[PDB]
């Protein structure tokens, strides 16, 4: 198919590419996509099996770029092999406002790039899910007498950065364990980020490490010129069919740069001028700013015949997998359509005040078993202990090497991890619908994770127990305080607190309509009452009435609560009323959405001039001046907890009915 | 001398103590405490140095449990050795309300325990930064010709979930590297660790990983009785002094119970009445609730008279160095007492608005740089980014295997690692002062250590860079939106956001002063003035006026910015004073503080009846309506941000002088 010469030319092609786009932005990061230019050239020309002009074609290998600031190096992939997402203009505004090449890649931007990196480590954990997602499809779906229906790879470049982080360490333990053979890995081993070299902070042996963890691992000495070796390590990766493969591929960062060529300068800024005119001296390169000479294209362009032929392909497999298994396949249609089943959310059940009073992590139980029969696409697991959590899916069994068809994960003490695998599930568009589970005190050690979801539009669903003081005895290490606070204030996140039955069934409507955003919903370890007017749809409200004294006459003072404090609020009113008080109760289960709902809804909740204003909830005070004003009073906590009974703890934190009764009135002096 | 039975004896009041404080409470983690139980007899009687009566005594070893739920092994430790911040009726009262006993090990409670843990993997970071400071102060003050006065060994004991937690890996990597050789860390090896999970999530091969992140490994096969493979694995740990040291220690969890010995149910639930009576049998013992016998109190109280001989032979040590080395004594004592030099906060320099401005990233550069000849334990670093930082002591060279008497440490990138290294830096309460750095964006990778920062009350100082959009082109990936927030709604962590220099300096002056709560700073990117009025002292008011139209003369609008946008509140007061306003300006450096002001100070800023107020500041709405109300507007960014260049990004999003004087005009109504 092609010369040695011609090879060369392409891999300067990619080189050249980034180092004028960075120029151009003056912003940027030449000397890893410098390096990593000839995996490129084989991974694109030779090796990934994708569409160009298909970005969305389901059965296409996945690649991610982990090492997300070498973007530069994707773009100019995507650009070469004509991908309509990346055309010359758009190489041309690298790093600049509304392009399609932002300085880190963007799901949420460019088709074609398929998560959000940038924040080191988030790429290779969103790989492994990517991975799962295509291993579980898979096992559901192919069948032994037909072409596979699901038969694709997940391809991962990451940097000395994204190895130092821990994120990667679970997820690459949790990869092994897995037995993730289709996850190939190569690790840019170039000896650097951004303090010299790295015999300063890292002189661990990354090979050995991977082996400890259950991979695959193959050394490729000179990725600066041995594409043979690079096809060969890739080859090898295949053949291993059983563990995640890593290969290491020794690069000199900003190869061909005379001058700055394995130096901290050539990471994290432009070549410029002087050391441009020498690299393209140094690398026999004649061709001006943006130009790629046409043989490159003709080369890189073949992409797109290939592409198309492969994609008619994987359609006469799908064609014949349908003419035996009609009914399979017609599943298989539905889940990777991305629709949500008609009628799903019937599934929820509804709770009356006289049906007693559960814990909303129980109601959460209930309603991951009602929804895993109608949702062919829910998958997930914890973190932690479903004994202590409630929420494995009694309808299937547990993932592993063997039992890939199980929908179920255990992702043991890896919280970060677990969130930006969640990731690649849900971004691997093929209707799973990820949810993962901890104590809501640990969304601590997934935040940027979690952040991930809400910026790269990936709708996973947060199960979030033990969300109070309610917890009790295990004290102040293990109790949320400023965590709602956390979540109202992050961009995209929905942020749920559910009071009872009705409110936990509309929590998960919310998250599983969500597709594209990303929910958390905080629940209890303590029991409560389902109180009158709680709804389903309140919940879609965000904030709603569930009480007035007298319809039709405006409140004297509005107590307004949440999840297991909704209750504190009902019983104040009672008090209130009896001394003459005309008092609105108000739900607040979601922020959000109460300001997602019409100026008149939010005035017909909140009426402007009803200053007299209570808030309660065992959380901080802090945001819910937005609704209680100057003038209105918070009852909660803005200290850490306490080690003792739940009971105890919320006397002495002064979280109790006689409180809200009390702030109500001094509300009412102002 | 004591004999194989004597030692179960001892073995198994360490297994009753525990079992019996659980099931009074009802509530705790039995598991863990049976199996660890012959490591406690080892480590308390035999290996550790240590005063049960002076918990403070400088030279000490230092144990840690990571895996803090076993919390009433160490309690069960610290009792039978004769800590009097763990008498029995403190036993008594483990996970009750104003008990020495909480649920997991706190130091802001209990004399004797070290730092805060339960969360997992925190505890081993911890000991890591515990054994820096060890070798740290080891090589800036020993003598060759002397006795040391810094030598002593830090122990950890850690399980599957600590092992799985990714700050771990973080940790013990820097502890390979900077050859980390009187950290030894016991592994309890207990599959059935839960979770996860048993041969569940959890099958990598631990010691092959961590002789990759160069420590040395010792594997004790039957850590339930084999005492002398322990005392072996120790004195084997000891003589490896370039490398830390994994001892993975193989044991039963719940050893003793006839039942539920190597199962999930004893690992988070009481052993019960049932079991518990199963259990003494099968353990023959005899006796009753809480009650250790007297004869293994008299093998475990004796660390009361080792302690006091160890301390006196620190103290002999001492004089004979103090003897030959009175100027490095000196240095040494008064550094290790934790009192701050006189006159340290003198060493900040000010400025005056002719001053160029500058970025606070480098006004932050300017004040460590003064600071570090001020402050003998100021130490710290950065995750992988002194360059677009500016965190460098330029008085001192890198910490590393060889040299770690130097003072800047390179974490590489592992944010969440460094924070915990820093705790553990903090608490070893020998005076050394620990800030660490990296993009304020990267506080999510790290942000539970921070809260173990300002629970466990250390003075951690994080120096956060690259504040907001106007770090331009990285884009929202990189760019802090919610960040202000979080931390404004963390209990007992200060979030300043200093404008200029002045309020750089002060930042500074605060985060030092604060020895036991940490304080976080966020710095900008890019250039700003030095505003006239702004000060040191405004920053330890928290929020203060810095300009007034006139003298004597209510506010018609309150115009309230931090940081790199003070400058948009002091440009659109002046426009609306042109046309007629009175106007305040208001500096909100740090809300921590402004709320512990009194009320009449914080009316005397934000007068009650002055309700057209506007807020500025390159971060979300969300928190702000607790200054600017119902009625107020604040002019920023909810959303997340963009890749294009800073300029761009402030007129795109809105953030800006003309935004901030229709924002005015508006609250005015």
């Amino acid at each position: 198919s092609i010369s040695r010469d011609e090879v060369e030319k392409c891999i300067n092609a990619i080189r050249f590419l980034a180092i004028d786009a960075i120029n151009k932005s003056k912003s940027g990061h030449p000397g890893m996509p410098m390096g990593c230019a000839p995996m490129g050239y084989v991974l694109w020309n030779e090796v990934m099996k994708y569409n160009p002009k298909n970005p969305d074609f389901f059965n296409r290998d996945r690649f991610v770029l982990s090492a997300g600031h070498g973007s530069m190096f994707q773009y100019s992939m995507m650009h070469l092999t004509g991908y309509d997402s990346v055309p010359l203009d758009q190489i041309k505004q690298f790093r600049q406002w509304n392009s399609l090449t932002p300085g880190h890649p963007e799901n949420f931007v460019t088709p074609g790039v398929e998560v959000t990196t940038g924040p080191l480590g988030q790429g290779i954990c969103n790989a492994v899910g990517l991975a799962v997602a295509e291993a579980h499809l898979a096992a559901r779906f192919n069948k032994p007498d037909v072409k596979p229906i699901v038969d694709h790879y997940t391809y991962c470049i990451l940097g000395d950065g994204c190895m130092m982080e821990g994120i990667s360490n679970e997820a690459c333990s949790l990869a092994g364990h897995w037995g993730l053979g289709k996850l190939i890995a190569l690790y840019d081993d170039n000896k650097i980020s951004i303090d010299g070299h790295t015999d300063i902070s890292f002189t661990e042996d990354v090979a050995k490490r991977y082996e400890a963890l259950g991979w695959h691992v193959i050394h490729v000495i000179n990725g600066n010129t041995d594409v043979d070796g690079l096809r060969a390590a890739i080859a090898q990766a295949k053949a291993v069919k059983d563990k995640p493969t890593l290969i290491k591929v020794s690069t000199l960062i900003g190869y061909g740069s005379p001058n700055k060529a394995d130096s901290h300068d050539v990471h994290g800024a432009p070549l410029g001028p002087d050391e441009t005119a020498a690299t393209r001296k140094n690398l026999n390169w004649p061709y001006g700013e943006f130009e790629v000479p046409q043989d490159v294209y003709d080369v890189f362009r073949g992409a797109i015949k290939r592409g198309a032929e492969e994609e008619a392909n994987w359609h006469k497999a799908c064609a014949e997998y349908k003419a035996k298994y009609p009914k399979e396949w017609a599943e298989f249609e539905a889940l990777t359509s991305c629709k949500l089943p008609e009628n799903w959310e019937a599934a929820l059940p509804h709770f009356k005040p006289e049906d007693k009073g559960l814990a909303t992590r129980q109601h959460s139980q209930t309603m991951i078993n009602a929804l895993a029969p109608a949702l062919p696409g829910l998958i997930g697991g914890s973190a932690d202990l479903a004994p202590s959590n409630l929420t494995l899916m009694k309808i299937s069994g547990d993932f592993q090497k063997g039992s890939y068809a199980e929908r179920n994960l255990r992702f043991g003490v890896r919280e970060h991890a677990m969130g930006a695998i969640c990731n690649g599930i849900a971004l691997h568009k093929s209707g799973l619908i990820p949810y993962c589970a901890t104590f809501y005190i640990f969304t601590d050690y997934m935040r940027n994770a979690m952040r991930m979801s809400a910026l790269s539009e990936a709708g996973v669903v947060y199960v979030m127990t033990h969300d109070s003081i309610g917890l009790g005895e295990d004290g102040p290490t293990h109790q949320p305080i400023e965590h709602l606070a956390s979540f109202r204030a992050m961009p995209d996140m929905l942020m749920i607190r559910p009071a009872g039955g009705n409110e936990t069934a509309g929590a998960y409507k919310v998250a599983i309509a969500n597709r594209k955003r990303p929910t958390t919903i905080a629940l209890s370890r303590q029991n409560m009452p389902n109180i009158p007017n709680c709804s389903v749809e309140g919940v879609a409200k965000g904030a709603y009435t569930i009480h007035d004294t007298k319809a039709g006459v405006k409140p004297d003072v509005i107590l307004m609560g949440t999840g297991s404090e909704l209750e504190l609020a009902t019983a104040a009113a009672g008090i209130l009323e009896k001394e003459g008080k005309n008092v609105r109760v108000v739900s607040f289960p979601c922020w959000e959405l109460f300001e997602e709902q019409s100026a008149e809804y939010k005035e017909s909740v909140l009426p402007s001039d009803v200053t007299a204003r209570v808030s309660v909830e065992a959380a901080t005070s802090f945001g819910w001046a937005k609704y209680i004003g100057l003038k209105g009073k918070h009852v909660g906590i803005d200290t850490f907890g306490a080690s003792a009974p739940a009971p105890t703890l919320y006397e002495k934190f002064g979280i109790t009915v006689n409180h809200v009764v009390e702030a109500a009135k001094a509300t009412l002096q102002h």
